[PDB]
Formats: structure tokens, C-alpha cells, sequence
């Protein structure tokens, strides 16, 4: 009994696993959308109805008076950005192939449409090639400010905007990359150190708390709370968050707050280090494949491409002048 | 003032300006000139060429029987002289396309199935483009790992020879050899070389380009083989170039960017390269005596290019290089 | 910008001496009345005073008194060391007692622990008159070299000295400076005072007084000290691990503001997660230290190279990148097979 | 089994093997072979190496007015031809000796002097030996930056013609070079290279050294000028070396190791780099196909050798490199 984990982003197409009158209708027709999709195919469009605007709307609406003072600088400077080129506004939902379009030029993070939760190995497993499994469908209308599934609405507020940061970007991958052939066990540690950085994080920026956290961010109460005297924030350390106990259904009692995202990448490489692995990997970002690196020789096959990168800033010294250049 | 160069791969949109050469409307000795009916096909392929821009998926063309007939012949013809003439890689890559991207003689392949073919294995894509580009666009496409590609096919009237590149001269000549790592990264290179130099230097790596990418041979086990497009592609060159007829010379960069030559009869001149590792160190050599006042790095996560003229925009890069060492350094004691 | 040696020969030019505690100033000196002592005192520095990078570190034979002053600073000290050590510090204690001639009877020379320091870190010593100016001390540092004084204490008063006599070099220093990472520490204090400011210089000659000098670290979730002084103290030695200080966790920032003094144990200690992490800390602290340049040892010449220029930068560069050229001709060479090597 | 090496600096005291070639005891066509005066001098000289071990400082030698008149002759005559014939970078360090090193016609150098020279420059240290050394260890000793010196001056009779090692060849030939950074990483790299080697590999290491540092040209401006160790010392070879009498090829270490040669008369073919730095990458190419089931870095902090012959090795090596690229991260970030 050895995992097998996908080696290249087209064997994305393998990880679908998934965790489980007239909107039941709109749910199947959106879930069939995802489930046509194979890698390298363009986003299909969803044209939402009136309803569905609406419910964006007010979360929409709500969430942005909140993020001034409890969002952290990465996702403002995002959110701002994808107001000005993705569609982002209080009477539009956002099209994924859009988003995705522009993830892909900041990060080189794409989307992928997912029919619903995935099993927490493929989820984990897309991430290693840098991939977001996405949400097309949106909440029911009644309750907008709740909802206990990821919908569209979690997605584009919540967790794009932090994909656009180069670091967090990594982090994200970083998470991804580690959970590739790992034992269920180990998965279930990955799983809950997402839950308490990637969807319920917090983070020190010049010397305030911020909150990063995909959930906290898609989440109005949640945001307040977070931030408020009621919870109790502990520093972050990547081995306290994987043990630590959780719960899906009432605010989060504990949030971990990170010094820096640099900072709790470097504390993550290190706990991904003592994983219980017999290789490690790395990604080509020009093929979007995932180099086994089980020998010393795949090591040194790596290698001469980091030591190509040396030579080119070398040459770069070299040429770099006093000179102030002109471009056209 | 540095002349403008593409720094996004989405900017490709902008290197469009074409070479006008052997033209069907304005040379009245190409073989189509009197057939309107070819001249009408050609207008409709470029048209769908026109109307790309970056992010679009290839267009699909639907091939006539007579198109498809034309492809056989060539097809056919160059297989046989492949075993004996062509370079391992190319033996190899063609093999692979055969079995996953459609080449076959009764089938002319799609510019998408190939494009997702050359992705997944050195990361290189295709665009499809109307005609010959200008060598500072061309160039400027390799920079992105992209490769301008024709979708038209040559006159039926002359199938073994064309003097423009038609997608039997693209998908049998081109194609086979971005396949492969190394050579992809020495396209990439003498691409990424070109970037806002002097139209002086496009013309030396232009030419640099024709005795490599479009002419060169190589050693392969104390035996000189094609690797060229433009010798994979023809007939009559890739028989001629193996023979005692041309002067065969080593690969030297200098030597080769300043060597004449035309594009009318066989080249009389080729040059051989020990492997296509030390064709890349010397390339890497030849590109690091060119005068600019800055160098350039390839971000190939977001396919761009990242002007790297100051301190501050070689730490940025070199911030990845430290990441990518810690990644082999905790790879080190995984197989430990 | 401050002169600052850039050769290790240039350490000849930093021997400014810090005279307030000399057995002929200081009127609370136990050796103050005894000419004899002061005699002598003036006689070992001479030696110091001669000597010029290059030369053997010249011997010292040491008188029976004198000797009697080490055994009983020795004896008492290693009964200690077991309890409240650090493992970096009792690992080469037991090293420098089977090689560089560490025993109760007799006071080890220089010369013997500055061979055996080049083969484990690259440290070296240098005979040096007395305390030196904090900012020749930490120059000295970064060329992995450690100015080293041959008198001893005053046999009065052999379980305190507020002079850096032999046996604080010897019984505190030196173990530490066997280690690689302990030593990369101390040669990274060094690095970052070249051409500092005054101002500069006191933050890290406070930051090397609560690191160096009285630090302490966690060594599987326990206590142990590393510091010089504590290490060559009887009484700070039990003082820092017992109930009476306050432990803080260590931060370079809060080390280098911290008030401190030099007549009775201190009250307040700083405590390292690891030396590896320390040196991490230290790095993060130096790089927002005011300088325009930065600086680079080379190990071959033993010599300071100021990065002032991309030129500079790419230069230092060229040996990295033949240094990953040797690691990646290993990677292909490395095999499966178990090697037998003569 | 692989051979033993040393793996720290003061192991060098092992490798102390000898050749016996040209003996004046041995053979009676040696210039000093019926003087009794010089045998017994050389039997002195030799016995201040026997007596070195690492750590002890470098033996002076007082040397004889006969002595000092046989230096003269050799380093006057010599220092003529430099000016047209030797390359940059000889002729750089050659003039910095003369100031710093005491290099003059009327005194011949002391080695102490010498090694705290080429110390301060690139990291080149020296050691007193009695004689040539065997090709091991002599490429062992130069892994470590080591340069095994003779003390010895050549017959008084025979001045301009010597065909073992004396000083005169020692400091007017292999010592300027070694003071230009890229070449001590040239003569460091051959030796790092034979380390644990085969025979076999030993003797294609020692004539790829003949071909570079005893009888290597180099490409300086478009002129070729001589870089090697026997030619700098040798009046007559120094001549022919550029005269249009000999065969000179491209630097290829393959081609320069299986080259046959001979030490009597002058070379009759040489070997020409483009530079040094390419002569290393070219060198370091030749190194990766050595039959080697490791590799081997030396650590400049402790003069010891690291055998990097597991992944772990590798690491603990990789370690340093990624703290120096942090610092260099820092410096660009400064300026
Ligand atoms: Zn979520
Ligand atoms: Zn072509
Ligand atoms: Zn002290
Ligand atoms: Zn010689």
C-alpha cells in the first residue's frame, strides 16, 4: 500500500474525488460544468440570475466595510486590483476565467471549476501545481451571511485575493508540495495546518493583528471575532496548528498569528522537512510537473538549473552601470 | 534609448510584423500565383492567424484531401531518410508525436494537440501566425518559450520544395527538436540574448539561428547527424548535408553569427556542435559579450520576463535561487 | 565610515587596551600591593606588546603560585560544568584536556589551543596584554581570531577576577570556540561592527556581553550556560541556573538596550531557543545595522571583502558558484555502494 | 579499496615520497657528483626538511657567496626575457615580490617570506621538501594550497641548464603564478582531482600539470606568453617556447594527459589557453569524468579535506553555500 500522487498538472484530471426543486436544478447544472472540465480547457462562463447577484451583493457589501480594518495589507492590495480587472463589484460575480487569467499572470496560480468539497489529498495535491479548485455556484439566498459549504462567494473573497501575493502564493504550494505521497495521517496534520493558516490565519503587521484566513475574510462574525478579546491567538508553529483540535460549526476558540508570511514559509519548509517521506519533490514551473527528487543524481539534475539562474544574475552584475537606461 | 521589447507573454500580441517573401499575390513564380482557389485558402488561414490573441485556444483547421495528400508525400518521403539522418532526438520526439499528437500520413496534425504536447514536456507552446515574422518578433517569442507557427500548406504542385515555411516545414522540421530540454533551452537562450539589442545584433543572431535552429549538425557517437529544420524538412538538403559535397566547420558562436549566406540553392557551409550541453555553453558565452546595458531572467510561473538592471532586481531574482537551494538541501536529507 | 582592518595581519593596529581594572590602576585590585605581581604583570604583557601576526605565540613559564591559582580555579569549576554546561562546551573541555594539556597541574599554552582551535573551527589565538577597546575586540572576531591574555589572577582572590585573566580565556572562552556554529556566531558579531558606528559598537559589545559573554540556551527543554563568564565563574555559575534571575527569551534587539554592570552577578539573562537560531536572530538584527556596504571573509587570505559595488557582489559570486559546481560533480559520483577507504 | 589521502593539512607530514632522479650520489653525469663540498651541502639542506613537521615555522637557509652568485646569474638573465616573453600575470606578482618578498639579484628568497606572500594573495602556503616529490603526493599537497618548496641551489658550474628542481626554479618559475587567484584555483583543482585517485589517474593528472603549470602558453591580447613553471625558469626553453620552432595546440585536458613527453631537451610541443578561467571550466569538465565514487571540497577555515560522498556530505557542504548566498542577498539590498 504506497500513495500514488499526480507528477504532472494534466493528472489533475485523476484527483476529483469528492468529500460526499428549482436551486437543486441550478446545483446539478453548475456541478456538470466541473465535471465536463479537463486541464488546458477555458472556464466555462455562468450566467447568475437576479437572486444570486443579490446574495453576492450583501456579502459582498458587508465584508468590504470590514476589511479596512481587519484585513491584512496583501489582501486589500489584491482586492483593489481585482475591483480595477477582474469584475469585482457589489452588482457582478466575478467569472472564474477572469480571476484565474489574472492569478495566472501575478502567481502563475490557476483555477480548475470543482463540482463540490474534494478529499483533502487532492485538494492538497492541486495546490502542488499551483492550482485552486474553485467554486462556481453560489449560497441559497435565505441564509447569505452563513453557509457551511464553499461557495463562489468564499472563493473570491476569501481565498483569491491572498493568491495573489507572491509569498503566500508559495506557502500555499509549499502545503501542497509536502501532502504529495504522504500517509493519511500526515494528510490529516496538512489539513489541519491549512485550517488554522490558510483558512483561519492571523498575522503581526506592524505591530497589529491582521486577518489573512480564507474563512475570516469570506465571513463577517468571524472577522469581527477573530480580532475581538473573546478568542485566544497563540503564535504560530506549524507543529501546535497540526495538532491542534477544531470544529466546523460555531467562531473558532483558537487562531495562530504568524510574524511574517516569509517567516511561517520558513517555519513550514522545516516541519515538511521532518516528514516521513523516502524522496522529496520539487516543481518545474515550465512544464507544471513534479520532479521526484529520490537519488542523488535527480538532486544534481535539479541542480544545474539553479546554477544556470547564478550565471544569468552573474552576467546581470557584470552588466549593470552606473548608467541611468532608457527604455521605449 | 533601448528599443521596446515584450516583457509579458500576453505583449506577443504586439510582435506580429511579417517578412514579405515569395508571395503568392506578388511573386508570379510561386506555384499557387495562377491557382485561386490556393490563394483564396491562403487568405482564409491567415485571417484565423489575425484574430489570435494570447489566452485563445488554436483555431482547428480542416484540411482538404488534396492538403492531406501533399502532407503524405513529404511526410513519407523524409520518414525514410529520418533513421539514417536525423539526430537521436528528433528519432525520438518524432516517435512521441506520432503516438500522441496526431502525426501520421494520411493526417495533417493540429497546432493545439502539438502545442499541449511540447507544454508538458519542455514547456515551449505555439501561436499560430500568418506568415514569416520580422527576426526581432521572432526572437522575442522564443524569449516566452513560444514558437510562431503556420497553419497553411505548401502548393500541391511542388511538394518537395517550398521556400516558405508551411506547417509540413514547422511540424517535421521545428516541432520534434523543442521536444527536447536541452535544445529547448537553447532556443529559449539565443531568444532571451535578443531582448532590446541593436538591429546589428538580430541580424548576428539571426544568423547564429540559421547555422543552428535552421542548419546545424551534430556528433552522436562519433557520427555527424541533422538536427536543423531546415534540413529535417527538405529532401534534397538533408541528403546533400550528410554527403562530402558541403564544408563542415566546428561550432563557434562568432563564427557562425558573421558567416554569409542565402537561402536559394543547398548551404555550402554547416556547422557541427560536440552536444547540444556545450552548443549552450558557448552560446552562453557568445550572449554574455553582447552590449547591453542590462541583462534579462525569465519568470516562467508567470511567463514574463524581469529586466534585471539594478541590485535590487537581482536580489528579487536571487530570493527564488535560495528557495529552490533549500528545496535540494531538505531533498539531501530525505535521501539521507 | 571608521577605519577597520581589512587583513588579518591589519589586527596588529587593534590593540587599544581598556586599563580601569589593571592591578596598577585599580586601588580594589587584590594585586595592587604586591609588587611582585605587578612585576610580573609587566613582564607577560611585554610579550603581547612584541608580538606581530605570523610569529608562534611565545611560552609563559608559569611560577608554582601561579600555577596553584589555575588548580584551584580548575578543580572547582569542573565539578560544575557536568550540572550546569552546555553539551558544545563539556565536549571540547574533555577534547582540550586530552590534546591541548588541560589538567589541575598545569596552565595550558597558547600556542597549543590556538593549533588545536585552527583544526576544529578555524579560530585562532593572539597573546594580547590585556581587555581591549569593545570595537578591536569585535575587528578581531571577524577574522576568527581571538585576543587572548597569558597573566593569571592574583592567588588572594582565586574564585573571582573582573579581569580576563588566563583562566576566563581558557576555562570559558575557548570550549565554545570549538564549535562551528558558536564560532560562526562570534565571527558574525565581528563581521558586523567593521566600520559601525560608536553607537553601533555599544548595541553589540552589550549584545555580545548577554550572548558571549552571559548567555544561556535550551538544550532539550533544560537550561545550560555558554557563556564565558558564567563558565568561568563558581559563584555566576550556580547564580544563573538557580531561582533569583530573570530569564528572557533572546532577541537581539532587547540584548543590546539592555543596562547591565560588572561588580556583582546579573540579574537578568538571556536564553537562546539554539545556537543555530541565535546566529539566525543575529543576522536579521545586523542587517539593519546603518552601513552602506556590506561585508564578506575570505577564508583563503584571511581577509575582509567589502561588497560596496555589484562588481564586488559578482566577484564573491564566481566562488559560490564553483563551490556548487563541486557539490553537483559529488551528486553524480555519489553510488549506492558502501565505499572502503584506506 | 580506495587509496589513502590526507584529509587535514598536517597530514601532508605522510606525504613525504621521493623521487630519485639526477642524485649526485646515484649518478655520476650530475654536475656535483666529484664535489664533495656540494654533496655534503645538499646532505645538509636536505636534513632542515627531514626536521619539518606542520606547524613549524619555515627553515631560514644562509646561503653561500657562491650561492647567491649562481642565483644571480639565473634570475639576471632571466628577468631579461620576462618583459617580452612571460604573461601579465607573472610579470604582476614578479614586481610585488621585488618589493615585498625580497626577490633581488643579490639575495636569494627565504621561504617564510614567500609563503606569508602568497598567504595574504590567494591562500598558497609553503612547505620545506628535500626533493621532487612522487606525482601523488605532490597533487595531494597542492588540494590543500601547499606548495612543497626545494631550499637547494643548482651546481655553481652549470648555471643555466638544471635538470632537477632548485629554488632558482621553485621561486622564479611556480611561485609569481601562484599569486593570481584564478591560477591558485587551477593548481588546487588538479590536486583535489587526484585525491583517492587510481595510478592511472595519477600519471594523466601529472602530464596534464607538464602541459599547463611546468610548460603551459596562454592568449594574452591576441600574443601568446608563457605561464609555465619550466619555462620561466629556464633561459633556453623560454626562447624556444615562442619561437616559430615548436607545435602549438589548443588547451584540451583529454589531448594535453595522454601526451607523451620527455625531460631533456626542450618541449616540442605546447599547449595554449584561451585564458585560465577557461582552462578551468575546461579542467573541471575533464575532473567530472574521473573514475571517482566521490568527490572532495576543501574547507579554507580548517585546511581539511570533506569527502562528499554521501547525500548527507553534500548537504553539510550545501549548508555554508546557502549562508554565503545570504549574505551576498544582503549586500545587494545595501547598495
Ligand atoms: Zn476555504
Ligand atoms: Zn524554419
Ligand atoms: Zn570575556
Ligand atoms: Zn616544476
Amino acid at each position: 500500500m504506497v500513495p500514488w500522487f499526480p507528477r504532472k498538472v494534466s493528472e489533475l484530471d485523476k484527483c476529483h474525488h469528492l468529500v460526499t426543486q428549482v436551486y437543486r436544478q441550478r446545483r446539478k447544472l453548475i456541478a456538470e460544468i466541473a465535471f465536463q472540465y479537463r486541464h488546458g480547457d477555458p472556464i466555462p462562463r455562468v450566467e447568475y440570475t437576479a437572486e444570486e447577484i443579490a446574495t453576492w451583493k450583501e456579502v459582498y457589501t458587508t465584508l468590504k466595510g470590514l476589511y479596512a480594518t481587519h484585513a491584512c495589507g496583501e489582501h486589500l492590495e489584491a482586492f483593489a486590483l481585482l475591483e480595477r480587472f477582474s469584475g469585482y463589484r457589489e452588482d457582478n460575480i466575478p467569472q472564474l476565467e477572469d480571476v484565474s487569467r489574472f492569478l495566472k499572470e501575478r502567481t502563475g496560480f490557476q483555477l480548475r471549476p470543482v463540482a463540490g468539497l474534494l478529499s483533502a489529498r487532492d485538494f492538497l495535491a492541486s495546490l502542488a501545481f499551483r492550482v485552486f479548485q474553485c467554486t462556481q455556484y453560489i449560497r441559497h439566498a435565505s441564509s447569505p451571511m452563513h453557509s457551511p459549504e464553499p461557495d463562489c462567494c468564499h472563493e473570491l473573497l476569501g481565498h483569491v485575493p491572498m493568491l495573489a501575493d507572491r509569498t503566500f502564493a508559495q506557502f500555499s504550494q509549499d502545503i501542497g508540495l509536502a501532502s504529495l505521497g504522504a500517509s493519511d495521517e500526515e494528510i490529516e496534520k496538512l489539513s489541519t495546518l491549512y485550517w488554522f493558516t490558510v483558512e483561519f490565519g492571523l498575522c503581526k503587521q506592524n505591530g497589529e493583528v491582521k486577518a489573512y484566513g480564507a474563512g475570516l475574510l469570506s465571513s463577517y462574525g468571524e472577522l469581527l471575532h477573530c480580532l475581538s478579546e473573546e478568542p485566544e491567538i497563540r503564535a504560530f508553529d506549524p507543529e501546535a496548528a497540526a495538532v491542534q483540535p477544531y470544529q466546523d460549526q460555531t467562531y473558532q476558540s483558537v487562531y495562530f498569528v504568524s510574524e511574517s508570511f516569509s517567516d511561517a514559509k520558513d517555519k513550514l519548509r522545516s516541519y515538511a522537512s521532518r516528514i516521513q517521506r523516502p524522496f522529496s519533490v520539487k516543481f518545474d514551473p515550465y512544464t507544471l510537473a513534479i520532479d521526484v527528487l529520490d537519488s542523488p543524481q535527480a538532486v544534481r539534475r535539479s541542480l544545474e538549473g539553479v546554477q544556470d539562474e547564478l550565471d544569468t544574475l552573474a552576467h546581470a552584475l557584470s552588466a549593470i552601470g552606473a548608467e541611468n537606461l532608457y527604455f521605449q
